[PDB]
């Protein structure tokens, strides 16, 4: 199937920088997100579909805060939990967390199998946390994703 | 229900070296492989199921190669060939590529959606790559996994 998004890293004073894409696809067994990234922090990502098609800031407490317009997990069918891509109550929009190698890049593809059309993630947003994803709220909230590093909204 | 599988880095010389586990439990959506492994070299590894229950070495051209005991990709719907985990014509034993952090370690867990229950993946073996896995046979035989780095009997 296919939805290229054009993912940026963000910051709200120095300006959003573009990192590359994600390309999402229709397989037998879901969605799959093909991610050709650069310029990123070695390590494991939180990578989740968030519910707003926004990568905007939003104000919190007086802070413009990186990617806070996106809202929170896409969670239409109500689970208030974030889980693993394969936990049918967690939020609809957990992916499996993206892999940023040594030099900043990441190829590999993951597959979300409960998402099973693309129009399902069409009018949402795609972010990429400073953080990993231990696909729990405990012991930090939303798998300790953290901060929202790079985003792109799909159209 | 689980399996829980001993990983050592192949060594045919000096001798297999335990590098931890990998745990095999099924979820809704297919069995779930979740490494608990250190001192491996950081990067994404070609992982797949073999078809042997094997990880001995085997001589290949008067050489002592690692893990040839554990025979190709395990493939009994004959695809005869390398693919994604969400390939329907790819080898069954085609798993998601493991990621190996800086410090060594894999604790990030993968789904393989087209296995269904542990019973299907006993008396096989698991292994990983010294190279990583664009799952295809292009350019690269075999995603470019290369050599073999470490194995589990699935028992
Ligand atoms: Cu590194
Ligand atoms: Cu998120
Ligand atoms: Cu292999
Ligand atoms: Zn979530
Ligand atoms: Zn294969």
């Amino acid at each position: 199937a296919s939805i290229e998004v054009k993912v940026q890293q963000l910051d709200p004073v120095n300006g959003n920088k573009d990192v590359g894409t994600v390309t999402i696809t229709e397989s037998n067994y879901g969605l799959v997100f093909t991610p050709d990234l650069q310029g990123l922090s070695e390590g494991l990502h939180g990578f989740h579909i968030h519910e707003n098609p926004s990568c905007e800031p939003k104000e919190k407490e007086g802070k413009l805060t990186a990617g806070l317009g996106a809202g929170g997990h896409w969670d239409p069918k109500g689970a208030k939990q974030h889980g693993y891509p394969w936990q049918d109550d967690a939020h609809l929009g957990d992916l499996p967390a993206l892999t940023v190698l040594h030099d900043g890049t990441a190829t590999n593809p993951v597959l979300a199998p409960r998402l099973k059309h693309l129009d399902d993630v069409r009018g949402h947003s795609i972010m990429i946390h400073t953080g990993g994803d231990n696909h729990s709220d405990h012991p930090a909230p939303l798998g300790g994703g953290g901060p929202r590093m790079a985003c792109g909204v799909i159209k």
